[PDB]
């Protein structure tokens, strides 16, 4: 319990509880300085699973006791004082009933009442005391330490400082290898030197209180962790275990064991008699009886544990049993049921591996049956049971039988701990769903095919899951409620003239005056002198019922928290959760994997987040650094009116379908913590927010979003999917915004916030326009190849408008086809036409040649941007009507300035056209014009005339306009091929005292 000073305290616990990056199975584990250096690495072995030992002891510091059979727990023999403990959770407490001292040995085994469902026993070692079979370069390779004694802390100068543990907790670490001592019957260590490295990087000394705590030791030739030895003393040097043997440790569990009942399958079925009174009973098959004790008075380790063996055996039990701390074991399919409605209560029932029980035996009122085994445990009484299940291994399935008139139950409650049992539904009449709770590490909830609802969800961690396997899809309804109606209390007290002692929130009714107020504090003044003040009374209607309901909305309001589901939820299921009690909002911090399941939102608030790490001794917070990352994969989600939230750390795979004004915000920032959170207590809300700073902790969304009628989106962090938008709303503020499938907009906005980066891969269509922000990215492209990286496929977009504002950049490359105007104004937007970078996107499709002409992309609007730069490169831009640009660098494009007909223009202040192309029309009187105002540049350009009246021999034209003094070799005609014949326009050029002028004047023809 003293550690080093050097290295952060908060790993010691979590090392203690499993918790941090602590988890069980985790290898390579690096342990770093309170400065940031590497001490050490825990790679010599996995990490090992503290559970078995206990989390709390009662009056004894925890630790003290270590479970190595389902029922039975070792510690050193001088530790005493206290006949409770708990494994897992404080709150899973447990009783001790009987304790078997070793000799001559300083350790000792207690059994409990009830077999321990939380926790797996720890494997104690097949070796036992061998002199030195535990030294360094031998068997085993690695060695932990757990316990929670006095704890201190220690540096390198010697310096020891105590630690401020408030009540007490676990502290853990490792040791060095052992010597034997004392004929091989204990092992001791040089722990005292916390910085010798032949400790570990976590070493420890144990202290006062330290006694008894576990020491486990991994096997490299059977590759497991095993338990090797209990504290027993220290000294200023080292420590000194007693070592574990499977001889004595197996010794009290043997001794509890009745002779071993071996059913014979041709012979009768198993009587089973009972004495109540005096604790004895037998069983008895043909002429073999078989002695068998349970509790007597009030000693409960005077039930004795049973073993069935056989196949296929029965058992008929004629008189109810109390087996006190006694269990059932079965090694074999067995069937069991009562004679008359009489009932089985004891230690508990183990299932072994491939076993089936089937239980028709009812259980006792305030007592619960555990059951434990890899088996399998069918429960098949009649009736209603009064009792309760905890299951912690194996499985269960719940098939109990109607009553004579109808009524059934087959538990008052149900509790499933450690990740490993599942428990079965038959039908929905088996357990109210309100008495299912999931405990530590949790377990499987199979619904198989039943609807359930619930009004809380008592799920203790990640482990706990509600499942459905069956074809027959399950519906559960989470109609949760934090305070029910059903469960108010409301007493119609009355006004004493002289003095009140009561309750606020209480109902009173005045004789006189007859009206209904509701207390606000804690006493009222005599003599009425208080009743008509406004702060110690609120006045409610006349009417008896309507005053009642509202004291029962104000105590469901005031009791009203946020809810929070820690669980999974998996399999064939559909989830409909309506409008919540009181604050209306629901956070799942676990995950989700639903392929055909559907999640459906009434109203209120739905938040999909990831979990913050739990960490020993600590409470999450939505300020912390590290979180889980967590999955929500569904096939759809349906919001109706409500508004949901995917924050930080949670990846979502699924469709959204928004309706009636539903808000969805993919990156939010609002969370929920627990502040119960890994305690086992009930859910306290806190309503946080919490930004995610690098990538891969934000949020992660894949799927198709629908809106329709006044629902909104706000595409905050990353997104790759598809939105059907109908008079809805789009806001994209991401940076790495793409659109997988079609993004339509039907009388709908799509808009980039500043800063946003979006590129849509399959085509947008909009009825209205876009709107791209300040320092706002927007990317068109055609679908990517699956096959072939770096190829592309041509898709078409239609757009009512895109609208640029200052700094904004639009870009259509890489097999991008628009069909839309764009508009700048004043501002300094920047278009973009075709690929920029060399090694540009190619295709296979045949559409290079039909649709995109053999350029690599197309518009078909009109730039209106005066102030605007647009870039072409290989790219090829139908100008329909008239445009203005501030500065045109094209290089081998193409550029058709008209539109059929009507004629139009091209304003720009710098041109700078290298290996272009551009077309005009003429009715031999006017044409498309290209003006140039400010500076000209480029060579090998080509002009072609396209000519809708036959072409005159002679014209006057004006072509293209440039600035005074250019290049007049900068256009040059170019041959058309009109009429199974080439023909040709001719452009002359007239240099001017203003501009430079080409020319349209005649052809030629071949």
């Amino acid at each position: 319990a003293t550690v080093s000073a050097e290295i952060p305290y908060q790993i010691f616990r979590d090392f203690a509880e499993n918790k941090g990056q602590f988890t069980p199975g985790t290898t390579n584990i690096s342990i770093y300085d309170k400065q940031g250096n590497l001490v050490g690495k825990l790679d010599k072995a996995p990490m090992a699973d503290f559970s078995s030992a206990t989390i709390t002891t009662g009056s004894l510091p925890p630790g003290d006791h270590t479970l190595y059979s389902p029922q039975y727990v070792v510690t050193a023999k001088h530790v005493s004082g206290s006949d409770t403990m708990s494994f897992g959770y404080a709150k899973n407490t447990y009783t001790a009933v009987g304790t078997n001292n070793n000799s001559g040995l300083d350790i000792k085994t207690r059994r409990l009442s009830k077999l321990v469902t939380e926790v797996a026993p720890a494997e104690v070692s097949d070796i036992g005391a061998v002199s030195g079979a535990y030294q360094a370069g031998g068997r085993f390779t690695e060695f932990y330490r757990l316990g929670g004694g006095m704890q201190y802390v220690k540096d390198k100068n010697g310096n020891r400082t105590q630690v401020y543990t408030n009540g007490g907790f676990l502290v853990g670490g490792t040791v060095s290898a052992l010597n034997s001592y004392n004929n091989g019957q204990m092992i001791t260590a040089q722990t005292g030197d916390i910085f010798n490295p032949a400790n570990g990087p976590l070493a420890n000394y144990l202290n006062m209180g330290d006694s008894g705590s576990p020491l486990f030791a991994y096997d490299s030739l059977q590759k497991k962790w095993v338990l090797i030895g209990v504290l027993s003393s220290g000294t200023n040097y080292g420590n000194n275990w007693v070592v574990t043997t499977q001889d004595f440790l197996g010794q009290q569990p043997q001794n509890d064991f009745d002779k071993t009942i071996a059913y014979t399958s041709g012979e009768g079925v198993l009587q089973w008699k009972y004495d109540a009174a005096n604790g004895t009973g037998t069983l008895t098959q043909g002429n073999t009886t078989w002695d068998m004790h349970g509790k007597k008075g009030n000693d409960l380790n005077a039930g004795k544990n049973l073993l069935f063996t056989g196949n296929n055996g029965e058992v008929v039990l004629q008189n109810s049993v109390n087996q006190g701390a006694g269990y059932l074991q079965f090694a074999g399919d067995y069937r069991v049921s009562a004679l008359n409605g009489q009932t089985w209560m004891g230690g508990g029932i183990i299932t072994d591996k491939g076993t089936h029980v089937l239980w028709q035996v009812n259980g006792v009122a305030g007592d619960n049956l555990h059951k434990t085994g890899e088996g399998t445990l069918t429960v098949n009484g009649t009736g209603v049971n009064a009792g309760g299940l905890k299951v912690g291994d194996g499985t269960v399935i719940l098939n109990q039988q109607a009553d004579a008139d109808g009524k059934v139950q087959a538990f008052s409650s149900v509790g499933i701990a450690s990740g490993r049992p599942t428990v079965v539904l038959s039908d929905s009449q088996q357990v109210n769903p309100d008495n299912i709770s999931w405990g530590y590490r949790g377990g499987r909830l199979e619904l198989n095919g039943n609807n359930l609802t619930f009004t809380r969800l008592q799920a203790a961690d990640y482990g706990a899951i509600i499942t459905n396997n069956s074809e027959k899809k399950s519906t559960v309804t989470l109609d949760l409620q934090t305070l029910k109606a059903s469960d108010i209390n409301v007493p119609v007290n009355t006004v004493s003239i002289f003095g009140g002692r009561g309750a606020p929130g209480d109902l009173y009714y005045d004789s006189s005056t007859k009206q209904y107020f509701i207390l606000k504090a804690s006493s009222y003044s005599p003599f009425f002198s208080d009743l008509n003040n406004s702060s110690v009374w609120q006045n409610v209607g006349k009417d008896r019922n309507k005053a009642i309901d509202t004291v029962k909305q104000q105590k469901i309001e005031a009791s009203s928290q946020p809810y929070m589901y820690h669980g999974q939820l998996n399999g064939n299921m559909d989830v409909n959760i309506p409008q919540l009690s009181g604050k209306d909002v629901l956070a799942l911090d676990g995950s989700v994997n639903l392929p055909e399941g559907s999640i459906t939102k009434k109203s209120g608030t739905l938040i999909f987040q990831g979990h913050p790490v739990i960490h020993a001794g600590t409470t999450t917070s939505s300020s912390q650094s590290d979180w889980e990352t967590r999955q929500f994969t569904l096939e759809k989600l349906k919001l109706d009116a409500a508004t949901f939230h995917l924050s930080r750390n949670g990846k979502m795979q699924g469709d959204i379908n928004a309706t009636n004004g539903s808000t969805v915000i993919l990156g939010s920032s609002r969370v929920f913590t627990d502040r119960s959170d890994g305690t086992g207590n009930a859910v306290s809300s806190v309503e946080g927010s919490a930004t995610a700073t690098t990538v891969g902790d934000q949020s992660d969304y894949s799927g198709n979003v629908t809106l329709e009628n006044k629902s909104s989106l706000q595409i905050m962090e990353r997104f790759t999917g598809g939105i059907e938008a109908y008079d809805s709303t789009v806001s994209v503020t991401s940076q790495n915004a793409v659109f997988d499938r079609v993004g339509s907009f039907v009388n709908s906005s799509l808009t980039l916030g500043k800063g946003a980066k979006l590129t849509a891969q399959s085509g947008i269509f909009s009825t209205g326009a876009v709107d791209v922000k300040e320092n706002a990215s927007l990317t068109l492209t055609g679908m990517p190849s699956a096959q072939k990286q770096g190829y592309y496929s041509p898709v078409i977009s239609t757009t009512e408008g895109i609208n640029l504002e200052d700094n904004a950049s639009f870009s259509v490359k890489n097999m991008g086809y628009l069909s839309s105007d764009i508009h700048a104004g004043t501002t300094a937007a920047t278009i973009n036409l075709g690929d920029s970078d060399a090694d540009a996107g190619k295709t296979d499709s045949p559409l290079f040649s039909s649709l995109m002409k053999g350029y690599n992309a197309v518009l078909r609007g009109s730039i209106t941007g005066a102030q605007s730069t647009v870039n072409m490169i290989n790219a090829l831009w139908y100008s329909d009507g008239k445009s203005e640009a501030g500065a045109l660098k094209a290089k081998g494009s193409r550029i058709e300035l008209g539109d059929g007909k009507h004629f139009a223009t091209l304003q720009v202040k710098e041109l700078s056209a290298d290996n272009t192309t551009f077309l005009m029309h003429t009715n031999n009187s006017r044409a498309d014009q290209l003006n140039v105002t400010d500076k000209l540049s480029g060579s090998n350009n080509s002009v072609l005339v396209d000519f809708l009246n036959k072409p005159a021999s002679e014209m006057s034209v004006t072509l293209i306009t440039a600035p005074k003094g250019s290049d007049e070799k900068t256009f040059t005609a170019g041959t058309q091929q009109i009429g199974f014949s080439n023909v040709t326009p001719v452009i002359s050029t007239e240099k001017t005292d203003d501009a430079t002028k080409w020319v349209l004047t005649g052809y030629q023809t071949t």
